[PDB]
């Protein structure tokens, strides 16, 4: 297992524009297009993202290309962020993937807001971080996904994904 296989399980793959769990237009492997209620705005962000006139449908290669870029961007956002970088640097390789998964889902700013959890993660107080991570809108809106990510932080293994 690695970050790619993990996020592919968590996000799925859809080749036509769809609404994510928050109701936002999305494509591919959780690639958010726009928070705007307009499908036309979404189609326009999609064409711009892909570089061709898509009419709301992309190929598998194209979905995986956006996915590669988004994973890359999630990593870059962690390393650029003063609150996220030291936590990531402190973590082993499996728990690093859990942090990338959170940033991919909710963005660098959203994750940087988990001040107390991040501190516990840095201190390697795994059971405590896991309890604090769960007291969140994130956990109450997407409990199954959040539980898998939290379990990864708690155990440092891929057991929730196997
Ligand atoms: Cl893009
Ligand atoms: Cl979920």
């Amino acid at each position: 297992m690695n970050i790619f296989e993990m996020l592919r399980i968590d996000e799925g793959l859809r080749l036509k524009i769809y609404k994510d769990t928050e109701g936002y237009y999305t494509i591919g492997i959780g690639h958010l297009l726009t928070k705007s209620p307009s499908l036309n705005a979404a189609k326009s962000e999609l064409d711009k993202a892909i570089g061709r006139n898509t009419n709301g449908v992309i190929t598998k290669d194209e979905a995986e290309k956006l996915f590669n870029q988004d994973v890359d961007a999630a990593v870059r956002g962690i390393l650029r962020n003063a609150k996220l970088k030291p936590v990531y640097d402190s973590l082993d390789a499996v728990r690093r993937a859990a942090l990338i998964n959170m940033v991919f889902q909710m963005g660098e700013t959203g994750v940087a807001g988990f001040t107390n959890s991040l501190r516990m993660l840095q201190q390697k107080r795994w059971d405590e971080a896991a309890v604090n991570l769960a007291k969140s809108r994130w956990y109450n809106q997407t409990p199954n996904r959040a539980k898998r990510v939290i379990t990864t932080f708690r155990t440092g293994t891929w057991d929730a994904y196997k």
